[PDB]
């Protein structure tokens, strides 16, 4: 009605049938709901629903009536159905079917609408008599992400069906029954149904913004009160949530309208008592049950997935009679969070030689007897009376450091010789030791050599051999030429026991010493890929700057000694290192104590005993004792292959451990490697002997009990068994241990997990997870709700999962995964308002919004729709700032989202749009899309200039006050963060190729230095990532694409990526270097040009335009090139900054002028610093992404500005020698003399910085892309831009200023000035020899660009007329 603007978004793929969408949305994770519904529709039950509304209506009654959903879950189903979350999941099936099924299915298909696939044979009938084909191509038995399985069976059957028709129902029942019998396992895959049309999909869950492009006009500056008055207006209204939405959506319009009718109502200067304690004014912060959410997680898709995960967690808890409110309170409790932070409590391991009889550690020091430290006092009070920054001097043994070193490796040897000795020489009060690593023959020999040389001759002689050997010989294997010289002089007085010389094979020296050393390394797991250093029994892995970390603990240990001294705990007759070893463990388990602390897996216990009840009621169970306490209670489950020694060894130890601990409740799950013989037999053998369990005096009693007895197969048991392992992601024949939901394994050798190792696992686990749950729980007085070991495990397991990081630490935010309760302190009467019932709510939201913020605009819109869900509680806090330097909100905002689907008059599903009403007639606006992270969007239909919108002009020109535009969700991102193995660094310069069965080259990108970042533009389907052929595959092998998580998670040893969601795909790939390489991709160890020219063109020019004029000028620029060269040209454009009017026109320009064109884009990385102003974005696209924006096949490109015109045959620029420089620019004209005043690059900062170098122009330049990438110029530009950008007034014009700031670091080839002309800075005499002309800014005039063109260049009109006639010719065509 009022003058309005309407914007809609549609996907790049057609809308799947509504029926299949409801099936998938309804049965999210649950297969039972899936096939239970698949039965209902195969009855022909859902055939009477003629329309989408009716069909949707029928599902609601069914789900409620069959017990599938409750109100909470039904409300959530409607919102997820609005979002159309299941549509990309269905399109995954179709892309897979179109690209891998159809080309591998040889024959003539007609009548084969549905067909099972069995043993590479296709059957178009349920009767199964005839096989049409032997299917070619790769295996279709890939158990892949979108699959579902029904039943267990030796044979595997797949049905590719078009569910829509009733031709489907008989096929289903044939395999449903065959799976019910157990003959084979059933799974359904989809077929694109021809009953549905090729209508594109209308999407929602995005935002639209109308940005004011002129903010320059402000006079009166009483901005300070806006946030404060805006906050009060809402509190006053008494319909507060609606006020905020209405105010926040059209905020720029209401600025002057605020401050009316004694408006301040500052009761709430009182609630800065709230500010005083916790958050600073004007900051937006959201919490979900204590969890702090980052901005990227605050979209509809991100939020729906969080509720889904959180409810599953809470529901499990409230089956013990806890309210949603009590449950959440327990999760964010102080004692709980303290335990997570409780790795300030360090655990130490006993580093001593005492077990290995003193023959393994070779110390470089003794502080009590070295006559270096002779100066120092051997008194305790020296330690206690210390102040300052210095480390206390003392003649006593107090601090120790043992570093395991490989003597083959020069890097390892250099550590001892340079690193360790400097410290000795420096007179540090730390004793330095080292133990050789013996993983190769050469290493073993050199340990012998060095050990011998110490034994008879002494430390200096051994030291001497190492020092000598390192310098140049850098010996892998022992060298006599160097060894014998050492003895020749250093063989003076080799004391005590006599020499052997040259040859070592001493029965005791080789055996005892080397094997004792191996026993030490093994005992503390101090070896492998990454060795482990032990400082005071504290493991520090040998990586990056471990000394930095060691020094940190050295100061933290010193302060630990001082405090004991002031309490008089210490005494003069003491071994001070033993203060730390008091509670140290002799053996170190990498399973329990992984050095990457994040490496942890916990399962929902409630889930395990709900889904697999059939299995868990039939496993041999030892219930915990009747006379045992809540503290003693713990639940253990052992998963082991009883067909292997390791598997049965492990169980005997678990049984032994149970005799000792009466509080434990044990379960034994037999997981065999071979499932051709039923697993139920060996389980049945033990459950008979269950009563007599742990009366096995000896191990053979268990061995014998497993072998004896005759049993049938419970095939029901077998099925639930295989389901459990699949749910728990466990391999067959692999050993695992589960105490209170926490899984450790796979156990390679049962010697790793002994009786003593179960006791520690319970000791440590108990501490962290069980004792903080017990305390916290009791503090709230909920300690009546724990009724047993299994009852307890459900609570402890759930609260450990609550503090689980889904997003790896260090990527999106460094801050740890901790639930705060710190906002509960805050008074709420005058700043807060709540929505939803707290008593019933399972979800609790705490929003802290600043009304004056632009981020608040989005937050309000999304929160209102999620508040509409049943079982959700929200509480809002408004916190504005008094510090407002500039206008706070400079845009209008609308969020396209509904809490339940909308239907047509003809019953179809309604599409959703952003409609802005009551738009000011004379304000200039810019349309922008506030799209979820994974999405790539461009304008498809629009007749207006979306960069320059004004209603008065449109009304005058078109006659309409109403504007309509349509966008397209063209691509969805596959983005990931790489790392090298084992010394994890980002592998920069690595090239990647994305592929599909149809084509082996979907896309290509290069790995960046920052987070090993990379991205691909794709849509739903099954893909694969291969390292690009060349140097990348030569140096590396990629073990995995981290699709499962950071991991390594077992089963992720793959390179397969699939996208079936609107959140795209986030990956954490891993790459390990090939045999002994220190090589770099960027550096070579020839037909590189020809190739690009053949594929693309003789000339490759790229550009960008942000307005109808600039697009009109761009048409002229391209034409001028074409008239001026009889060569082949390819034009490249930055896709998203162009209008659809321009986009729709170019094929007609390409036909006329005879050139090729290609649209390119890259999404601005999340880590890289954004640009609020679009003009600045555009400049960034020209300089920051040059290496990644164009395909690797392209040798070189040339940038030409839109306003330019060229009289030259452009090849010349290609041939121009750049003398090994990545890119070439043209300098600023010095020819105009009278202009000097406006030459600002002869001033202090630019003349000081550019000592002799020129001030270049970014209107035209060459980029030798192959060299650019080779030199890794892009990553420097990116990181310097990010660093420089922290200062807002940094780069006036970043495009010109970044290459000029980087010309010292990155060479710039300077171009002949024949290459550029501009009236402003070049003389009129110069134009005769000019090659190209930029229309640079006035600035001594106000004459506009249209005027300069016609006056400056006479042939500009000739070009404009040619374009004008063709546009009219197309309009009439
Ligand atoms: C995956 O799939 C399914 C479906 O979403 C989830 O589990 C379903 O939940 C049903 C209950 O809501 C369950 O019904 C149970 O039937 C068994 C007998 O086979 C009963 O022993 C159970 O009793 C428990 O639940 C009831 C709930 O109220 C029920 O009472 C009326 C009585 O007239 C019943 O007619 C009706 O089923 C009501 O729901 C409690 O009152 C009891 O005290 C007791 O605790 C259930 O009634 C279904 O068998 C089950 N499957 C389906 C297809 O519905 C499953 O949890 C979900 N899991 C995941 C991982 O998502
Ligand atoms: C939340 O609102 C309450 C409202 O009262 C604020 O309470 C403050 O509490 C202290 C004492 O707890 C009050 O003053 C002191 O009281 C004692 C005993 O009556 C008296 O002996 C002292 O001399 C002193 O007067 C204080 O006045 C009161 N504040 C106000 C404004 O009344 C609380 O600080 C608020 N907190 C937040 C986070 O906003
Ligand atoms: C590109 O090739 C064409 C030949 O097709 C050249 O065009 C000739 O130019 C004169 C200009 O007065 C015309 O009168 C002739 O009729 C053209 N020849 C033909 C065959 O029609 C053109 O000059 C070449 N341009 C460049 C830059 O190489
Ligand atoms: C209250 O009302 C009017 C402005 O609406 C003004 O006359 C008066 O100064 C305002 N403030 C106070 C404290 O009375
Ligand atoms: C104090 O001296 C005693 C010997 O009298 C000895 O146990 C130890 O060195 C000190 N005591 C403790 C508890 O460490
Ligand atoms: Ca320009």
């Amino acid at each position: 009605a009022s003058p309005s603007i309407n914007v809609a978004l549609k996907a790049a793929f057609p809308s799947p049938p509504y029926l299949v969408e409801l099936l998938e949305t309804a049965a999210s994770d649950n297969t039972t709901i899936y096939y239970s519904l698949l039965d209902r529709i195969a009855k022909g039950h859902f055939a009477e629903a003629t329309t989408d509304k009716a069909l949707y209506e029928k599902f609601l009654e069914v789900l409620r009536d069959d017990g599938h959903m409750d109100p909470e879950a039904l409300s959530a189903f409607k919102l997820a159905l609005s979002l159309r979350t299941a549509t990309p999941r269905v399109e995954a099936h179709y892309q897979y079917y179109t690209a891998t099924v159809e080309p591998s299915l040889s024959g003539t298909q007609e009548g084969c609408d549905q067909w099972f696939l069995i043993d590479g044979e296709q059957y178009c009938s349920p009767t199964l008599d005839t096989s049409h084909g032997k299917v070619k191509g790769e295996d279709q038995l890939r158990t892949l992400p979108f699959d579902r399985k029904f039943g267990v069976g030796s044979r595997d059957v797949i049905l590719y069906a078009d569910i829509t028709s009733k031709s489907f129902a008989p096929f289903h029942e044939v395999a449903m029954d065959l799976a019910k019998k157990g003959k084979a396992s059933y799974r359904v895959r989809y077929r694109r149904s021809p009953s549905h049309s090729r209508e594109s999909l209308s999407v929602n869950g995005y935002g639209v913004e109308l940005v004011l492009k002129r903010t320059d006009y402000i006079v009166k500056s009483e901005l300070a009160a806006l946030g404060m008055k805006a906050a009060s207006f809402v509190m006053q209204s008494e319909k507060p949530f609606e006020a905020l939405l209405k105010l926040t959506q059209d905020f720029p319009k209401y600025s002057n309208s605020l401050g009316s009718q004694n408006v301040s109502a500052e009761f709430e200067a009182e609630h800065r008592g709230n500010r005083e304690v916790f958050l600073p004014e004007g900051s937006n912060v959201l919490w979900l049950n204590g969890l702090h959410l980052i901005d990227r997680q605050i979209q509809p898709f991100g939020l729906v997935d969080l509720l889904t995960r959180e409810r599953k967690l809470i529901k499990s808890v409230l089956d013990l009679g806890l309210t949603g409110q009590q449950a959440v309170d327990l999760l964010g409790h102080a004692e709980v969070a303290h335990a997570k932070s409780g790795d300030d409590e360090p655990r130490r391991f006993d580093w001593r030689d005492d077990i290995e009889e003193g023959q393994v550690i070779i110390w470089l020091n003794n502080l009590e007897k070295d006559k270096r430290y002779k100066s120092f006092s051997p008194s305790i009070w020296v330690l206690i009376h210390h102040f300052g920054h210095g480390l206390p001097q003392i003649r006593r043994d107090v601090f120790n450091l043992v570093v395991p070193v490989d003597l083959t490796k020069a890097d390892d040897v250099k550590i001892v010789v340079e690193g360790l000795l400097s410290f000795v020489k420096r007179l540090i009060p730390v004793r330095f030791g080292f133990v050789p690593l013996t993983p190769t023959g050469q290493a073993i020999d050199q340990a012998k050599v060095v050990y011998y040389l110490l034994e008879n001759y002494g430390l200096a002689a051994a030291t001497a051999y190492l020092e000598k050997s390192y310098e140049e010989q850098s010996t892998g294997q022992p060298n006599e030429r160097i060894f014998n010289e050492v003895i020749k002089d250093k063989s003076l007085r080799p004391d005590g026991v006599e020499l052997s010389f040259k040859d070592i094979f001493i029965s005791e020296k080789h055996e005892k010493q080397i094997h004792l050393s191996k026993h030490w390394v093994e005992r503390l797991r101090a070896g492998g890929d990454v060795p482990t250093v032990f400082f005071d029994g504290f493991p520090i892995p040998r990586e990056d700057n471990w000394l930095r970390v060691m020094n940190h603990r050295l100061m933290q240990d010193l302060q630990a000694l001082q405090q004991a001294g002031y309490f008089g705990m210490l005494n003069e007759s003491m071994w001070l290192p033993g203060f730390f070893l008091e509670k140290a463990l002799s053996r170190r388990n990498t399973l329990i104590f992984p050095e990457d602390k994040n490496e942890l897996t916990v399962l929902n216990v409630n889930k395990i005993y709900i889904e697999n009840h059939d299995l868990m009621s039939k496993v041999p169970v030892i219930e915990a004792s009747k006379e045992s306490t809540r503290d003693d209670w713990a639940a253990l489950t052992v998963v082991a292959d009883l067909d292997d020694i390791e598997g049965q060894e492990l169980v005997y130890y678990a049984l032994r451990f149970r005799k000792s601990n009466d509080g434990v409740r044990l379960d034994i799950v037999h997981n065999p490697k071979d499932t051709s013989r039923s697993p139920s037999v060996l389980a049945q053998r033990l459950k008979s002997r269950e009563d007599k369990l742990l009366d096995f005096t000896r191990f053979l009693d268990l061995e014998t009990a497993l072998e004896t007895g005759e049993f049938e197969p419970d095939v029901a048991y077998d099925a639930s068994l295989a389901n459990f392992l699949a749910s728990s992601n466990m391999k067959a024949g692999d050993n695992f241990v589960i105490l209170n939901g926490r899984v450790l394994g796979p156990i390679t050798s049962a010697d790793d997990f002994k009786k003593e190792d179960f006791e520690v696992f319970l000791q440590a686990e108990r501490r962290t997870r069980i004792l903080p749950v017990y305390k916290a729980l009791e503090d709230l007085g909920l300690d009546d709700k724990v009724s047993g070991p299994l009852s307890a495990a459900k609570l402890t397991s759930v609260t450990a999962l609550s503090t689980i990081s889904d997003l790896p630490q260090g990527i999106f935010d460094n801050a740890p995964t901790v639930r705060t309760t710190l906002f509960k302190q805050w008074n709420s009467t005058y700043t807060s308002f709540e929505v939803g019932d707290a008593s019933t709510a399972t979800i609790f939201f705490v929003a802290v919004i600043n009304p004056a913020s632009e981020i608040g605009q989005r937050w309000v819109a999304v929160l209102k729709v999620l508040s509409e869900l049943e079982g959700v509680h929200l509480r809002v806090f408004l916190n504005p700032t008094v510090m407002i330097e500039e206008l706070p909100v400079k845009r209008f905002y609308r969020y396209v989202l509904s809490s339940s689907p909308s239907f047509d008059e003809s019953g179809k599903v309604k599409a959703l749009s952003a409609r802005f009403t009551g738009v000011p007639r004379e304000t200039l606006l810019v349309v922008g899309m506030d799209v979820p992270p994974a999405w790539l969007v461009t304008s498809k239909v629009a007749v207006d200039d979306l960069d320059n919108l004004r209603i008065k002009d449109i009304k005058a020109k078109r006659g309409t006050e109403h504007v309509e535009a349509i966008y397209e969700l063209e691509h969805i991102l596959i983005e990931g963060h790489s790392r090298e193995i084992p010394g994890a660094h980002a592998p920069r310069g690595v090239q990647l190729v994305l592929e599909t069965e149809n084509n082996p080259h979907f896309a290509d990108t290069i790995i960046m230095a920052n987070l090993g970042y990379f991205q691909f533009k794709a849509n739903p389907g099954v893909y694969n990532i291969r390292l690009k052929e060349g140097r990348s595959s030569e140096i590396f092998t990629l073990e995995s694409v981290g699709a499962k998580g950071w991991g390594p998670i077992p089963g992720d040893d793959n390179t397969e990526v699939v996208l079936m969601d609107f959140q795209g795909t986030t990956l954490y790939p891993r790459l390990r270097r090939k045999p002994g390489m220190e090589e770099e991709d960027v550096l070579e160890p020839e037909a590189t040009k020809s190739v690009s020219k053949t594929e693309h063109a003789e000339i490759n020019i790229f550009s960008v335009a942000s307005g109808h004029l600039y697009e009109r000028m761009l048409n002229i620029m391209m034409a001028s090139v074409m008239h001026h060269t009889n060569h082949t040209v390819k034009f490249w454009f930055i896709e998203q900054f162009l209008s659809p009017s321009f986009k729709d026109f170019i094929p007609h320009m390409a036909a006329e002028y005879g050139f090729k064109y290609e649209m390119v884009t890259y999404k601005w990385p999340h880590w890289l610093r954004q640009q609020k102003e679009k003009q600045r974005e555009i400049w960034g696209y020209k300089i920051l992404f040059l290496d990644v924006l164009f395909p690797l096949s392209l040798d070189k490109v040339i940038f030409v500005d839109a306003d330019q015109i060229v009289r030259t045959d452009m090849y010349d620029l290609v041939e121009h020698p750049l003398d090994g420089a990545p890119y070439g620019f043209a300098p600023m004209c010095d020819s105009r003399v009278e202009m000097e005043g406006y030459r600002f690059w002869k001033t202090g900062y630019w003349a000081n910085y550019l000592k002799g170098k020129p001030y270049h122009i970014s209107a035209l330049y060459v980029v030798d892309l192959q060299r650019f990438r080779e030199l890794a110029a892009g990553d420097r530009l990116r990181q310097q831009y990010h660093a420089l950008s922290a200062d807002p007034n940094s780069l006036a014009n970043l495009d010109q200023d970044l290459p000029n700031h980087m010309q010292f670091t990155i060479p710039i080839a300077t171009l002949p000035q024949e290459w550029l002309w501009c009236e402003t800075w070049c003389s009129d005499e110069t134009l005769k020899d000019a090659r190209t002309i930029d229309l640079c800014n006035n600035p001594m005039t106000k004459e506009p660009k249209l005027d300069r063109a016609r006056r400056q260049v006479p042939e500009w009109t000739k070009y404009d007329e040619e374009i004008a006639e063709l546009a009219r010719r197309v309009r009439e065509e």
